[PDB]
């Protein structure tokens, strides 16, 4: 049948919100009150892929935008990009592998591992106003843990 999707926001484990940083990048800021209108609303789609109790393959689209987080090699490195797609064809159940993240639940937090690049994770910096990126460490100074908020 149709792919199933949920609207949501994400915040890193230091409670930074995610906002746009130009058309094809996200950044992480400490936000509260009126400025949380700036927060990215995701459509999280539950897609085809290897699955277990605590590890669920998803795509992360921007709500009602033909833009998806994707993992590609750039200048020879696994990177996070925002990629445009044909809005007639997305979302779909069989998303291409660069769009797939394994959403992993550990100790009441979520990590998003690249399905394409094992042990590379959606990451933020400790500093404010820095890009969201793909990080090859889920253990160090960079933040790889998130919480989800469900949106109407
Ligand atoms: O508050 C002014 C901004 C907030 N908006 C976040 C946003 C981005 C993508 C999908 C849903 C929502 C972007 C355009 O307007």
């Amino acid at each position: 049948a149709p792919v199933r999707s949920l609207n949501c926001t994400l915040r890193d484990s230091q409670q930074k919100s995610l906002v746009m940083s130009g058309p094809y990048e996200l950044k992480a800021l400490h936000l509260q009150g009126q400025d949380m209108e700036q927060q990215v609303v995701f459509s999280m789609s539950f897609v085809q892929g290897e699955e277990s109790n605590d590890k669920i393959p998803v795509a992360l689209g921007l709500k009602e935008k033909n833009l998806y987080l994707s993992c590609v090699l750039k200048d020879d490195k696994p990177t996070l990009q925002l990629e445009s797609v044909d809005p007639k064809n997305y979302p779909k159940k069989k998303m291409e592998k660069r769009f797939v993240f394994n959403k992993i639940e550990i100790n009441n937090k979520l990590e998003f591992e690249s399905a394409q690049f094992p042990n590379w994770y959606i990451s933020t910096s400790q500093a404010e106003n820095m890009p969201v990126f793909l990080g090859g460490t889920k253990g160090g100074q960079d933040i790889t843990d998130f919480t989800m908020q469900f949106v109407s």
